[PDB]
């Protein structure tokens, strides 16, 4: 007999009640193949969370462009937008593609992400990379900061929890990338600094976690995805996305962590 998904679902719905919006969750145990799925195929805005996949797409390009990663990008003030703490620091020198990638992933640097998007042929270039690995859901249409608008009903700049998790698995654990590039992606995710109150908060401290967050700043819209390695066990991949109907509904990191805990504990 199969899982009673109504029972697996119940506590996510209770969390939604107090939150005042929608929570989307997909979690996959790579050992057993067990999953937890709550609104997993609904669309949610990516916000900054596209930056993980951006870095993967950059790594993919580097496979065909030797020394791309150590190439300096030297930019002018037009590259700069708010929430770009690392790229702002290096305006007077420039940053290598690798540095930009790490900044986009680990500090969620906006300008760094726009610079790398330009390298890939814009939002459509990143979407094309995601199509190349079989992700038909992911869509990045706009740049920083407009991609964060998170307007209800807008499908631009969204994906699903399930597609995010599936794509993350392919890129971090599967062989979609060459092994050095795969390990570089994993290391960048592992060194994220912005995720300590989201999925990481649900995970025992001594288990390795790599994640990427997003916070649109409106419509209760915020998220995190991660790969989790429990010691001596097969890794877990999961995604937790929120949105809410009013512009002024607050996002909640606590809700994200609680949804992550519920997902992780429901596996098997
Ligand atoms: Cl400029």
């Amino acid at each position: 007999a199969t899982a009673l998904t109504n029972l697996v679902a119940e506590p996510f719905a209770k969390l939604e009640q107090d939150f005042g919006g929608s929570i989307g969750v997909y979690a996959m145990d790579t050992g057993s193949g067990a999953t937890v799925s709550y609104r997993a195929e609904e669309r949610f805005p990516l916000c900054s969370s596209f930056k993980g996949f951006l870095a993967a797409a950059v790594l993919a390009r580097s496979q065909q462009q030797a020394g791309l990663l150590d190439t300096p990008i030297r930019y002018g003030k037009n590259a700069l937008v708010p929430w770009s703490p690392i790229s702002e620091k290096y305006l007077t020198t420039g940053m290598t593609v690798a540095e930009l990638s790490a900044a986009a992933v680990q500090y969620s640097d906006n300008a760094a992400a726009n610079l790398l998007l330009k390298e890939l042929g814009g939002p459509a270039g990143l979407t094309a990379f995601m199509r190349s690995i079989g992700d038909t859901t992911f869509r990045l249409d706009r740049w920083e900061l407009e991609l964060n608008s998170a307007i209800p009903g807008d499908a631009r700049d969204t994906s699903s929890p399930r597609a995010v998790t599936e794509s993350l698995q392919k890129l971090t654990l599967g062989s979609a990338l060459a092994a050095p590039q795969r390990q570089q992606f994993v290391d960048w995710l592992k060194g994220n600094t912005t995720g300590n109150h989201r999925i990481r908060a649900a995970v025992p401290a001594d288990w390795a976690v790599g994640d990427k967050t997003g916070t649109c700043g409106v419509y209760g819209t915020a998220n995190d995805y991660a790969v989790v390695w429990p010691t001596g066990r097969a890794p877990i991949v999961l995604a937790v996305y929120t949105r809410a109907p009013n512009k002024d509904d607050k996002h909640s990191e606590a809700v994200i962590a609680a949804a992550a805990r519920l997902a992780l504990e429901g596996l098997g």
